[PDB]
């Protein structure tokens, strides 16, 4: 029930961790809409979610996109409360040098020019909600390669130093506007794997009111591992 | 599940912080050990929490406090399996220099000393539960002055680092015997001031199975006052 | 005479920073390649310098601009041991939902792709170097805003990030190859404002081998702004 | 000559990474105070530099011995420009809960308690060579330790925590007063004689010549960092 009424919109939502998350906060009484470049996927998860779910084909790396997204979320639900900035793409691991420009470009594209895109695009709508009192969140999945990397993923790491440093800069900003600014860096010491219902968990708690006071944060979620 | 079943040991646990804590925890189905140094605080705050709460009267910077102090949580309670250092002493804001020695050994002597006592007297017994698969938090309340410090509070600040710190050692150490450690900064961007709730909640939510990923960080609860 | 027989390509290096670490390093003994994208700029700092600088005019948001200043390094100097990555544009501050896509991606261009491209079509050369014994260091100049932003200029804060971030992954990668890679933080409880030659000063002593043990650290210079 | 007419004192410098710091001071012109528990080991420090040295015996746990360090540094030198908090003490890897009080707190009365002793009784003197025109300087030695900890070692790893720590109040506080205070972060606790990305270990000169560039006007601008001296240990 934390999370009843608000409507949340989340990227890459169509598999893996964005999945986990929208089903989280469905279960938690929001509406959800699944933004995936997989529009199977998208539509798939939708499906299993129910009713409260939103179903939404999109590449956040384009402003048209983006636009049609925020657009059919706000047709659909008439508000949004809660941004994931979830959709991310690597390369494989290798030398950073074997990294060519047009696959460099297209990581960038995604996991940068999507969050700015995504992200300008619903600070309106955000800044109406919080004059209005109702208090929004943005929450950023990073990586615990942002601050410890280990090599050959160089160019994917670096992205998720952008958003963890972008988390900081709009949470410093936006706080007045009551709009929050979160992130998460997901991943072993504990022994065992992250399961997308681990990160769930810290994604619901850090965007609802029990974490009102929260803000600027990136969360690791990892077992230990950056420690 | 989230706190039932659970038994929290929480120091400095008679007035601010830590009583919001053993109150939220108890609300969450938890027993509580409300351990203080004043003793009418500690009777005070385990009567309005009722059955599920037993005081304790100890001054943590004593080692012989410290073992009465888990003797009768054990005692009465059976098991303990989340502890929270919450205790603290600080000076009156002043140039550094002005801190004289016997002062500063007091800080010391509960700021450090009271956590390196209650934390190694409880490992042994953490590390049984864990090994019988019953995991154990230790969640370590610091300050956003840890890190982001101001003018005057120099060795009260620096104290906080050593929390910090200790629980980023005691994380990696431990996890394999499935004991997290954890740490909370409570601290105004948000435009309002923090309250016990807040950094209860928190608390709660790292200290639960719903965190169960979730070690060696220390988390801002600030309303991005550190940015 | 620290430097002396090294050669450092610095980007940006017409006016600002740039210039003052491009004299320093000459100054030390280097030689020096004056890229910038303003050519008049880069000759002027050149010609001040003398016969141990060359003056290359780039856009190194181009993939072709970056091959031929790497090949007019090499034709000019023979080699390259120090590569300084300082070129940044940025936007008036400003909200961060007014910063419109064109301007966004162009900030990008220059300061998260123009560090890639430079950085990797110089790593080949560096790896050659590195096997024939011969240190080399990747220095990146990013901000005191990528950790500690103040409002209004959230997306160039986060390319600063960005550079952090790959400062840590290229430099865990590249260290087995002998290649270096530390960033500096460039700014006020010190009380006066930071001058280009104390930032040089930290640049000189990180390119050189009295700090050859020192890689993947970001070093503020800021008269304490960042604490 | 970096470091000309200016006086630094060097605690843990009967050995190690503090010997290695004192003879390279020395080098750049400064005079040394060679600060030490092991007696015999700072009067051999002070013998190898000569003139420009003198030899302190001190516990610095113990506020007797801080204060007649500090006035046997003044009365000889006339002033002090640099102090540099290297002593450190740890505990042999184990267990953090089979390390039992006593241990514990002499680890605590050095590496923390000892730095707070040596800062506070030098501050006010700091204080007059700032309003003088004269920059001071604190470094403060921790340890990669503080925040990337491997097992074995909590006790003495949070100790490092609290150097770095205190390192950045010490400077926001004491900026204003034209004071620097910074810390290194090196990867045996004291750096003494007889894995690393970069491929080899961290010799007491490779730290020595970090301090004398942080202790150096040539890094006047810098204070409250701690940067890490590792090979890329840390990254």
């Amino acid at each position: 029930m934390s999370l009843e009424g608000k409507v949340a919109l989340i990227t890459g939502a169509g598999s893996g961790f964005g999945e986990g998350m929208a089903k989280r906060f469905a279960k938690g009484g929001a509406k959800v809409v699944i933004v995936d470049r997989d529009k199977a996927g998208a539509e798939r998860v939708a499906g299993e979610i129910g009713d409260a779910a939103l179903a939404v084909a999109a590449d956040i790396s384009k402003e048209a996109d983006v636009d049609a997204a925020v657009e059919a979320a706000l047709s659909k639900f008439g508000k949004v409360d809660i941004l994931v900035n979830n959709a991310g793409i690597g390369h494989k691991p290798q030398n950073a040098e074997l990294v060519e420009p047009e696959e460099f470009d297209r990581i960038v594209g995604v996991n940068v020019r999507g969050v700015y895109l995504m992200t300008s695009k619903l600070i309106p709508h955000f800044k109406e909600n919080g004059a209005k009192g109702q208090e929004c969140v943005i929450l950023n999945v990073a990586s615990t390669g942002a601050g410890r990397p280990r090599p050959n993923l160089a160019w994917y790491n670096a992205t998720k130093g952008w958003v963890v440093s972008v988390t900081k800069a709009l949470a410093i900003e936006l706080a007045p506007a009551k709009i929050r600014v979160v992130a998460l860096n997901p991943v072993i010491p504990m022994g065992r794997l992250l399961k997308p219902d681990d990160l769930a968990e810290a994604a619901a708690f850090l965007c609802s009111p029990q974490a009102s006071m929260i803000t600027g944060v990136a969360l690791d979620v990892d077992g230990g591992r950056s420690i």
